């Protein structure tokens, strides 16, 4: 897999964000990540977190893993890195997400964030409080 250049458009939630990427705006989803929604119980500290992450950033990349590269919504798929630290581990190890929507063929980082989930779980984080 390889890193490939995007900027920040804005922060949407969790597990969204609106990159510019080969120039065109575009929504991604996360790969093998759930936040919980807004609304929900760790939501707002989900976007918080995401937020926080893309807009402290000097370097925003996206990572296409092997398969679809957009879901049925057209949004990208993707690992997403803030100054080389991957957004979508870094959401389960604090227990912001868990490990989720793992399609065979898109799961090139699977078992990196379930060690992080469980770490996360072992320290009853956020989630696993
Ligand atoms: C993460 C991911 C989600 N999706 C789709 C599956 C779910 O369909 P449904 O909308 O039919 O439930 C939805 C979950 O996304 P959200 O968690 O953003 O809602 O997005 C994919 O198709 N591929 C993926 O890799
Ligand atoms: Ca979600």
């Amino acid at each position: 897999l390889h890193k490939e250049p995007a900027t920040l458009i804005k922060a949407i939630d969790g597990d969204t964000d609106k990159l510019m990427y080969k120039g065109q705006p575009m929504t991604f989803r996360l790969l093998l990540v759930d936040t919980p929604e807004f609304n929900e119980k760790y939501g707002p500290e989900a976007s918080a977190f995401t937020k926080k992450m893309h807009e402290n950033a000097k370097k925003i990349e996206v990572e296409f893993d092997k398969g679809q590269r957009t879901d049925k919504y057209g949004r990208g798929l993707a690992y997403i890195y803030a100054d080389g630290k991957m957004v979508n581990e870094a959401l389960v190890r604090q227990g912001l997400a868990k490990v989720a929507y793992v399609y065979k063929g898109n799961n090139t980082h699977e078992q990196l964030l379930r060690k992080a989930e469980a770490q996360a779980k072992k320290e009853k984080l956020n989630i696993w409080s």
